[PDB]
């Protein structure tokens, strides 16, 4: 599916470019509203 | 279901008032037989 909307998701090994919090992800601009960021592609963690 | 009996349960985001150990939960009186307690409603952890 294009988008998976569920409060209960399960992925032991998740292939995701970058992990954002739910509020930032649903806001439409995660890059400017994230409290934490786990960018797996670049390999760095940024915490505001 | 009223009760879920399984040795393998999966809840990434679990909405539960208080978490008890299996032995205390199945004993019928978790409040007097728990070794650890995670009360999410009140926000405190008690370890015996």
């Amino acid at each position: 599916a294009d988008k998976i909307v569920a409060g209960n998701a399960f992925l032991s090994q998740i292939g995701v470019n970058t992990i954002y919090d739910r509020a930032a992800a649903l806001s439409g601009n995660p890059e400017a509203q994230y409290k934490m960021k786990i960018d797996l592609v670049n390999g760095y963690i940024h915490i505001r």
